């Protein structure tokens, strides 16, 4: 029987073997784990994979929001898929309608097309079930947290059933003042022909969010903080700022809507061969007003020489954006023999249009903020569109073919080839007559504030990616594998932006090549204790090439090289019928092989990347009524990216977070849960910005009481 903590297979038909027989660093976080841990979003559920989280706060004109996930030494936020379909938006993704999350470390261009040199994160959506029931969850937690979720599956006919997922979350912040997060969701689904060779799945998903965004707090007092100048010397002795202090404005807001319609037709030609066709329309809106703080010598105002009077400048970080994705994906999976060789083929054709428009807004001039006693009770107002927007489009036609050749009962070979034919179009304009950062002068006969185009280009290209693996069953319980993969990210692949050919340092330069990630891997997977526990161990090397670097003369070129090398181990499943365990450890060394240093301390290291990361979670069924759980996360020391800012910590120190759980069940319809997070009320640096002026403090000890009603 399969363990609830270790799902046996990926829901993606692109994966022709179970997790154990898959030649990849794959982790499947189930709905069961999320529910026991009290995880309600992607980031929290991703804590189940070591060295995966939002480790970077942003720059000075921009700050990171939502699931700004860093995995394997780089921002992987653009490589977040829902049902094997790209989902782009600096918004938090809720787990109210996801059955499982699939994480793969080590990219492959064959898997989902263009990607970050990290791997893939895939949120698998809830579909209508054969059985009927209702599931409810009411939650009350620390800092006025409230959560209500409903999961209704109802069978209508012999071959038709409906599914409805409802959600409501209204909360405050336990360790941050004025920060409020409100969201709700509806997810209706209808499936026809269940149990037959013909099936139609129709799904809709709507999420509205109204949040108060946080831009962090001053890094004063942290290890490695120095005063920026002799004039501001006092800052070396004044100490750390109160972690609760909110430096934003009472006008700060973060509003986002998510609308995704999906239509899947599945036809079983035979008990071996099946054809699928998925159509999806999706739109992610997001508009926010945020506050970034600056504390260089030129940003510090000294009214009375007493540090309690001293102020830091405020900089508005705005966003008015829409991400639209229209796609059609055809997939065919067949199992057949070619003599003594068994085949497991997965092939398909995908057509996609991705749109990103950043509606320009008027500059928001914010006043200075007191360092130790900030006043956020100010109203500079919301946003006003100025007509000067950025438009990005990407038309993508991909054709793939994957095969797992079962050579013997003990030997397996597997391959894959994909061709992505793309066309990206980019334009961006700025309102003229401005004063500050990148202000364009108004030409003749052009009235003030008029949009003046700065970029208006396009890029077309082909992307040939491939993969290869071999697996050998040592015992009936354990195997040994090898894998190699090619992944590419073309100019305009990262965020639709492009640059005019022959000039800058941009990877998005239309004359530039894509960034290639070559991944070598040797591993071992083992299914023990009646196949109820999965133990894994891999050695990896991800080489990144065609990175942009400056030549001896001012001019730039793609001679740069990076390497993310390491060791991976993982545990998932049941130890005994009452003992459940999920987790792993990673030793990942991410360095610059060729090129300029990116780390602040001039080391060859890559920033916002822990070298060592550990995550363990266990649950024991103490008695028939009492279940007890515990968790432990270690995130290592990380380098801050290089920057002109003086006296800002060049790095953040490592931290250990511990969690606990205890569940009591009354009858078989009602059960209670109590989750305590950050059990030792440990303080730490969750993330730091590029300049190094601001950091996000570690979430303090927080409680969560849940009522679980099942039918
Ligand atoms: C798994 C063992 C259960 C321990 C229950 C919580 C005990 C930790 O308690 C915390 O310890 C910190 C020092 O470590 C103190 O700074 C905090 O004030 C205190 O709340």
């Amino acid at each position: 029987t399969p363990s609830l903590y270790a799902p046996q297979q990926s829901a993606d038909p692109k994966f022709s073997r179970p997790v154990a027989d898959t030649t990849r660093t794959m982790t499947v976080i189930s709905e069961q784990v999320i529910k026991d841990q009290g995880a309600t979003n992607l980031t929290d559920a991703l804590k189940n994979v070591p060295g995966v989280g939002a480790f970077f706060a942003g720059e000075n004109g921009n700050s990171t929001t939502g699931d700004a996930i860093y995995m394997r030494g780089a921002d992987t936020s653009n490589s977040i898929y829902i049902d094997g379909i790209r989902d782009i938006g600096s918004v938090s993704r809720d787990t109210f309608n996801t059955e499982q999350v699939e994480v793969i470390k080590g990219p492959s261009g064959t898997d989902y097309g263009r990607s970050a040199p990290t791997g893939s994160i895939n949120m698998i959506s809830k579909q209508p079930r054969n059985d009927s029931g209702i599931d409810a969850s009411a939650s009350i937690g620390s800092a006025w947290f409230r959560r209500g979720t409903l999961d209704v599956n109802q069978v209508i006919g012999d071959t038709t059933a409906v599914r409805l997922n409802v959600m409501g979350e209204k909360t405050h912040d336990a360790g941050r003042d004025k920060v409020k997060n409100e969201r709700y969701g509806v997810a209706p689904s209808v499936a026809f022909g269940l149990g037959t060779a013909n099936r139609l799945y129709l799904n809709y998903l709507h999420v509205t969010q109204h949040n108060t965004p946080d831009g962090g707090i001053p890094t004063i007092g942290l290890p490695g903080y120095s005063a920026p100048s002799a004039g501001t010397a006092a800052l070396n002795h004044s100490g750390k700022v109160d972690t609760h202090n909110f430096y934003g404005t009472d006008s700060d807001y973060d509003d986002s809507t998510t609308d995704t319609a999906t239509m899947r037709f599945e036809h079983d030609i035979n008990d071996n061969t099946t054809i699928r066709n998925t159509t999806r329309w999706s739109r992610v809106k997001q508009d926010y007003l945020m506050t970034a703080i600056m504390g260089g010598a030129s940003n510090i105002t000294q009214p009375t020489s007493d540090v309690n009077s001293w102020t830091w400048s405020r900089t508005a970080n705005t966003k008015d954006v829409s991400n639209k994705i229209l796609t059609n994906q055809t997939n065919l999976t067949s199992t057949f023999y070619t003599g003594s060789i068994g085949h497991d083929v997965s092939t398909g054709v995908e057509f996609t249009r991705e749109t990103q428009t950043n509606y320009g807004v008027n500059p928001v001039t914010l006043p200075a903020v007191n360092i130790y006693h900030p006043d956020s009770s100010i109203h500079p107002g919301g946003l006003t569109r100025n007509g000067a927007n950025a438009n990005g489009q990407t038309d993508t036609f991909a054709i793939y073919a994957f095969d797992t050749l079962q050579i013997t009962r003990d030997f397996e070979l597997n391959g894959g080839i994909r061709l992505d034919n793309y066309h990206t179009e980019y334009d961006s304009a700025t309102a003229c007559g401005g004063s500050g950062r990148g202000a364009i002068t108004c030409p003749t006969g052009v009235a003030k504030g008029s949009p003046v185009t700065t970029v208006d280009t396009a890029k077309s290209g082909n992307l040939m990616n491939w993969k290869a693996g071999a697996l050998y069953h040592l015992t009936e319980n354990g195997n040994v594998y090898i894998n190699y993969a090619v992944s590419q990210q073309p100019p305009g692949g990262n965020n639709f932006a492009l640059a005019q050919s022959g000039s800058g340092n941009s990877a998005n330069r239309t004359d530039f090549k894509p960034q290639k990630a070559n991944t070598s891997e040797i591993g071992t997977k083992w299914q023990v204790l009646d196949k109820r526990l999965l133990l894994t161990a891999a050695l990896f090397r991800t080489d990144i090439e065609n990175e942009v670097e400056q030549n001896d003369d001012g001019t730039y070129s793609q001679y740069g090289k990076k390497r993310v090398e390491g060791y991976e181990i993982s545990v998932a499943g049941n130890i005994t019928p009452a003992w459940q365990v999920i987790g792993g450890y990673t030793q990942q060394k991410a360095t610059i092989k060729n090129g300029k240093d990116v780390a602040q301390d001039g080391s060859s290291s890559l920033p916002y990347t822990p070298e060592h990361a550990f995550t363990l979670w266990s649950q024991y069924q103490a008695t028939d009524d009492i279940s007890v759980g515990a968790g432990a996360r270690y995130i290592g020391s990380m380098h801050k990216g290089s920057d002109g800012a003086v006296g800002t910590p060049a790095f953040t120190e490592g931290y250990w977070v511990a969690d606990a759980k205890l569940g009591y069940r009354v009858n078989r319809n009602l059960d209670f849960q109590l989750n305590v997070y950050n059990l030792f009320d440990t303080d730490y640096v969750a993330s730091i910005n590029k300049s190094g002026y601001r950091y996000h403090p570690g979430e303090p000890r927080t409680f969560l009481l849940t009522a679980n009603m099942h039918f």
